[PDB]
DNA sequence: TGAGGTAGTAGG
DNA sequence: TACTACCTC
């Protein structure tokens, strides 16, 4: 049993390798012109040629000087132009001595499995590092899909081909999207047409016939012994035959890369008594915050008349969601200004939404609506009731809402197969036999979802943390791009143990990629300002969460911060690090992977925060990195995991903190005007 | 869109 | 960043 990274460590140091130097009067070009010549392995950046061996052919261009040399280690432009080096001598002695073949981003392997004209490739992607005077490489695998015909077969051998079909030009580097027959094909609008004899059809899963997204997806879940024991088999044969560095029998485990293990426990959630799991008393415990809900129907006809489902079996589904709520201590009354449009969310309603919506702001103010339109409205590209809704409700006159045929059509399902089809609604003894057969099977989740949904979108918190962590406040922040417009994710958590999570009431509007300086310092001062109102006291430390990397101005968090005689941190995550970490067994000769596992190196670790199962794929390690030192770096990570469980909104864990996971959604629902400012001082989730 | 997690694809 | 498939609860 030992821990494995997909990473190695060289014997030879960033100094012990003697380089050949040329500078010249970008040289893109000479470079090259150089390698076809000589067959060698060359690397540029800037106007600096570096390479392992002396070029014999010399193409008839001068440099000033020419260095056999050791770099220069306290500069990153020389450990920048080597990490290249070395990436470009890999490739070199991976495109022969094995049949690799570099396409787009990646070194396609060989053919694994071919699936009715649909051929799957294995890939492995390299990156190197010089850290601490030591060459790191680590190493990725995934997959390339393709489609065995081209044109020919749809031009030839009957079939036909359509306009605006997706093509694809692979002349081996790079692969562009867009003599028999010239077919005409644009995507930048700039005229090209050419041979249709090496255009193939596109392979992505949205223009793929069904009975293949089926097979083909069972053939890229590899659980967790079959995606490692690929990745190591290949690397092991790479090495064999690679001569410019060289690594340990057995570079792979975590000591050969200088990491330390770490295993952290499982937190506790509070609500009115201690509880292990998150879902311990959702069954059977009192909800932390409870309150007062006025909730409001919104019926759709189309959900009769395609459906046979009638309005009143919508009243005693409502029915067995209030009998829940009773227990845990929330209290739903039904809005009554409903009962005077009756018969009017029609089919000719939906087609025309923009022109006829005002009128419903009156009768569905102070509540929180439930939406019960078809799937097809929401999906079609036509009604758009979805982005309508959210654009409307929300974006406009802030109204929280929250259920299509799927869900009431299974729930009828189950009620047919245990055999209750009496009335459900104002009928006791009747609702708890619903309950219980809802209860012991799936469905359960589906309904305490739309539950908690409700519930964070009405105002109540259903748990905390038991423990205490080693912080007072903390900030969640990202940014989304799209249309080339960008939108903030500003997002507070009040309490060592997440007393009060909501959203910071700021216009997350950006004019640029990047927050401004003027909204940070609002964002820290409304931070303190809010945890004072709830504690009455300042807070002592401050940890911030940014996703990606920290971009703002690390020397105006303290101008004004420490005006307030408070300590802070700025933490980096990272998700797709693009690495896996695993326990080998050696008894078993079996990987696997352990949650809450860290490995630790100086201020940058990898976490394990998810466990999914062997049909869903293999956990995707977090990157963490702490830019400051104020705090040690083992509190840190542990405030990152236990802040992981506080996932209010759904039932089920998910893996990224709570901070940066509801500043992405509120990031990506802001940009779409589906969400407004409220100043409060209770839990506000609206975006979920 | 009940909720979440993983794996592919495209552009920046 | 965005999209699409699947499985799990
Ligand atoms: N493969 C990727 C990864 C990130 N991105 C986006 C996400 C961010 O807006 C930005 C990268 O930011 P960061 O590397 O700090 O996570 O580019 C992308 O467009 N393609
Ligand atoms: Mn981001
Ligand atoms: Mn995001
Ligand atoms: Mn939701």
């Amino acid at each position: 049993m030992e821990a494995y990274i997909t990473e190695m460590v060289s014997r030879e140091r960033a100094n012990e390798l003697e380089v050949y130097v040329y500078v010249f009067p970008g040289v893109y070009h000479i470079m090259r012109a150089w390698q076809r010549a000589n067959d060698l392995p060359l690397a540029y950046n800037q106007h600096t040629i570096m390479a392992f061996s002396p070029v014999r052919h010399m193409c008839g261009y001068t440099p000033m000087e020419t260095q056999k040399r050791h770099i220069n280690i306290d500069s990153p432009f020389e450990r920048a132009l080597l990490e290249r080096l070395i990436k470009n001598s890999l490739i070199f002695t991976a495109e022969r001595h094995l049949h690799a073949k570099r396409v787009g981003h990646a070194l396609r392997l060989n053919q694994v499995q071919q699936i009715r004209q649909v051929i799957i490739y294995e890939a492995i992607e390299l990156y190197v590092n010089i850290i601490e005077n030591r060459i790191s490489i680590g190493f990725h695998l995934t997959h390339q899909f393709e489609y065995v015909y081209t044109l020919q077969s749809m031009i030839e051998q009957g079939k036909t081909i359509r306009p605006g079909m997706r093509v694809v030009h692979s002349n081996g580097r790079q692969h562009y999207t867009y003599s028999t027959r010239v077919i005409h094909v644009r995507t930048k609008e700039q005229r090209l047409s050419y041979a249709a004899t090496l255009l193939k059809p596109l392979c992505t899963f949205e223009t793929m016939q069904p009975q293949d997204v089926l097979n083909v997806s069972k053939c890229i879940k590899l659980s967790a012994s079959k995606r490692m024991k690929c990745t190591y088999r290949w690397i092991q044969q790479l090495r064999a035959q690679y001569r410019h560095l060289t690594f340990a029998p057995n570079p792979f485990t975590i000591a050969q890369n200088g990491y330390k293990l770490d295993q952290l426990s499982t937190p506790k959630v509070h609500f009115h008594r201690d509880y292990a799991t998150v879902v311990s008393g959702m069954k059977t415990g009192k909800l932390y915050k409870g309150g007062n809900i006025k909730i409001s129907v919104l019926f759709d006809e189309d959900f009769y008349l395609k459906h046979h489902i009638t309005k009143k079996d919508i009243y005693q589904f409502i029915a067995v969601l209030q009998k829940i709520a009773i227990a845990q201590g929330v209290n739903m009354t039904i809005s009554t200004s409903t009962k005077s449009i009756t018969g009017k969310f029609t089919d000719d309603f939906f087609h025309h939404f923009t022109e006829e919506v005002e009128a419903l702001q009156p009768i569905f103010a102070q509540t929180t609506v439930l939406a019960f339109i078809t799937s097809t409205h929401l999906s079609n590209k036509k009604t758009r009731s979805y982005q309508l809704l959210k654009q409307y409700f929300g974006g406009k006159w802030d109204i929280a809402s929250q259920i299509t045929e799927k869900t009431i059509e299974a729930f009828q399902k189950i009620l047919h197969k245990h055999g209750l089809k009496n009335f459900y609604p104002n009928d006791e003894q009747h609702c708890l036999r619903v309950i219980d057969v809802l209860k012991n099977e799936s469905f359960y989740y589906t309904v305490m979802n739309i539950l908690l949904g409700v519930y964070v979108k009405s105002g109540i918190q259903p748990w905390i943390l038991a423990n205490t962590t080693h912080s007072d406040c903390f900030i969640g922040i990202d940014v989304s791009h799209e249309n080339g417009n960008s939108a903030a994710g500003m997002m507070n958590v009040i309490g060592s143990q997440g007393h009060l999570i909501q959203q910071a009431p700021l216009n997350g509007i950006l004019a640029g990629e990047k927050i401004d300086d003027t909204l940070l310092a609002n964002l820290l001062k409304q931070m303190i300002k809010a945890y004072h109102t709830q504690f009455q006291r300042f807070p002592k430390h401050i940890t911030i969460h940014r996703d990606g990397f920290w971009r703002e101005h690390t020397a105006l968090v303290e101008k004004i911060m420490s005006h307030y005689e408070i300590t802070y941190d700025i933490v980096e995550i990272i998700k797709k690090p693009n690495r896996r970490m695993a326990f080998f067994n050696s008894v078993d000769n079996t990987f696997s992977t352990r949650q809450g596992t860290v490995y630790q190196r100086g201020n940058e670790a990898f976490l394990c925060a998810t466990n999914p199962q062997q049909k869903v794929g293999m956990a995707q390690p977090i990157k963490i990195h702490q830019v400051t030192k104020t705090l040690p770096f083992s509190h840190i990570i542990e405030d990152v995991y236990n802040l992981s469980f506080l996932h209010i909104h759904a039932m089920n864990k998910m893996r990224l903190p709570a901070t940066i996971h509801y500043a992405d959604l509120s990031a990506t629902a802001y940009q779409r005007g589906q969400v407004m400012p409220r100043s409060g001082n209770q839990t506000n989730l609206p975006f979920v």
